[PDB]
């Protein structure tokens, strides 16, 4: 269910393999190679049978062989598979600074993904 | 300078491989030790700014599991008193209507020891 | 635009004044309305905002303690209003419960909520 | 208790007071970001916490703007207030800046801030 191609609400396109121990491997983009990063994470292999929904979390560094932002997001959520299965998630985007700026280094939000 | 051993306020060690393509890879150790994995900077500034990072753990490995990933955002930074400062959001799997309630928020500090 | 009833995708009522001096003043309750499940909310808002398109920053708190009831703990919601014919409230929150110190690590739940007059 | 002139880890100074009713009011400073002299503080805080040890739940919000500046956009804290020899109030915080639609998602910083009555 996880495995196969998300959209965020932005239109962002997230290719996502789930893997049997908990990896999680894929790719973030945009529609240019120049805008695909790689994606990195955990999932909850073996979820309850309660109804609830399955925890995972992964990260993207935005560095690829073309750019490089000297950040990273860190997406934390669960996947539920209902009517339109989706993964509902909050994140962190961290920025290197100094530490005088640290205070302000770190962003927070919060995304919805659907395979449609 | 990222990969080794790094230990949280709370006596958690993490042991932490930091790779030539960006990746991390490790454990965390609180039976007890799970897998890890994210992604860094892997050619940051060199003008004081600190290396931006993330990782993830489920809590599940081959005799427990929580229902729960971890995922911690931060930044590296160099130095003397080398440090990870971080801020990390805890997801725990509800049902539909307990989902305003899955997530807790916190900060983690990493130091060499 | 600020001053009215807006309701969260959770049902709950928010009954808010915006003042002439940022003051942001009011109460939190059930959608049933009873007296149990009212609470006070204070905050502040941009009385001032910017001209271009942009939308008005504001925060409110409130301690789930009335005098009936106490849940030991306390919501706060930053975010900002976007005013229209589908104007809204968007936050994020921050709930924090009072815990031992050997719990404060569990004490800060985060989350989102979008305001709508309707 | 909670009554007092407090600083946080960055020299910032907020002078709180503690009413009865459980309302929080008075001033902050901040020695970073942009702002210059003092804004209003309210919020809220739980006026009888229990009795097992655990900590005082509460929460304020500054908008920065004041007489001199206004920087467009808001802070909210939420903590716990924890007694003591050294006492100390323990928060999280998020500030929100006004942007455009096609902005918002980056509108929100998130931290945390650590407050004495002494003085770093």
């Amino acid at each position: 269910g996880i495995t196969g191609t998300w959209y965020n609400q932005l239109g962002s396109t997230f290719i996502v393999t789930a893997g049997a121990d908990g990896a999680l491997t894929g790719t973030a983009e945009s529609g240019n190679a120049e805008s695909r990063y790689v994606l990195t994470g955990r999932y909850d292999s073996a979820p309850a049978t309660d109804g609830s929904g399955t925890a995972l979390g992964w990260t993207v560094a935005w560095k690829n062989n073309y750019r490089n932002a000297h950040s990273a997001t860190t997406w934390s959520g669960q996947y539920v598979g209902g009517a339109e299965a989706r993964i509902n998630t909050q994140w962190l985007l961290t920025s290197g600074t100094t530490e005088a700026n640290a205070w302000k280094s770190t962003l927070v939000g919060h995304d919805t993904f659907t395979k449609v």
